[PDB]
């Protein structure tokens, strides 16, 4: 099922993701906030699943919720970094999906970030077109879940 | 403390993990899968901690066990990228922390990762300079475990 879903990684596909990741990936701290504080401004039931990272109106200064922020886009740089080897992606986004599926997040709850991606994309000047990409991205780790 | 272990990384130890890693992180997979195999080799007793990997002696060829030790790779990744900013590098090493305190895997346990890490930098032909600056990152993961 996941090979399958990374059947949808084209070529122009993969290409689209490298370049924006290129300019995203730049400054994992920044965007990884900007991702997490739009996800809980559009999806505010989303900040169930943090309790954890205590006062998350508090952002960047949060230190727990920057914490996450950042690992969190050491785990799509893995995802960008194996997109040429469809084995080892599907291996690391099976091992990426163990928690998340303990943690009780289905597909449809996962899907919530497609928003904040595109939003941030967008600020960045990325538009639709990269927004497609993502999702299709993201539907891999879906497909696992 | 953690925030006392991140003070003992003075300059050339940062120094001397970034010529290393620029090397070791080079090849993600095989070094990753190399720290592994080590390490189960030289504590077999550690292999409890990773029943869901499954047969962990069939090295590469374990998707699991490659998944696993790929993306192990790049919370080292994290760690070398955060070094230029102490308080990011502690609110990442916290963060890290958490699944690991919930394994129950102690700073002793942790610490036998040192021996592994050892060996593959020796056969990349960095040494013992280079196995205690990394001893001294390991040491700021122990700190907060
Ligand atoms: C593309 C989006 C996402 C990425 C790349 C991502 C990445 C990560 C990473 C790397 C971790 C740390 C390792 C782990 O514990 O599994 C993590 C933890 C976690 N993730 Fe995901 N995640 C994403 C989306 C989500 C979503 C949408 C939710 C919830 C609706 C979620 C909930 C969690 C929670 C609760 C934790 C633990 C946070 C803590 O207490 O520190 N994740 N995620
Ligand atoms: C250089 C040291 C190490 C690094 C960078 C590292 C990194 C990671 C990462 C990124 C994960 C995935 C996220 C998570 O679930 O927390 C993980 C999982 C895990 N780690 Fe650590 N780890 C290290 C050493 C150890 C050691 C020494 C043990 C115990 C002897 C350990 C036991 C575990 C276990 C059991 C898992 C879950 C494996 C699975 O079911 O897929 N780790 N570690």
């Amino acid at each position: 099922s996941v090979y399958d879903a990374a059947a949808q990684l084209t070529a122009d596909v993969k290409k689209d993701l490298r370049d924006s990741w290129k300019v995203i990936g730049s400054d994992k701290k920044g965007n990884g906030v900007a991702f997490m504080t739009t996800l809980f401004a559009d999806n505010q039931e989303t900040i169930g699943y943090f309790k954890r990272l205590g006062d998350v109106s508090q952002g960047m200064a949060n230190d727990k919720l920057r914490g996450h922020s950042i690992t969190l886009m050491y785990a799509l740089q893995n995802f960008i970094d194996q997109l040429d080897n469809p084995d080892d992606l599907v291996c690391v986004v099976e091992k990426f999906a163990v928690n998340h599926i303990t943690r009780k997040i289905s597909a449809a709850e996962f899907g919530k970030i497609n928003g904040p991606i595109k939003k941030v994309l967008a600020s960045k000047n990325f538009g639709d077109k990269y927004a497609n990409a993502w999702a299709k991205l993201v539907a891999v780790v879906q497909a696992a879940l």
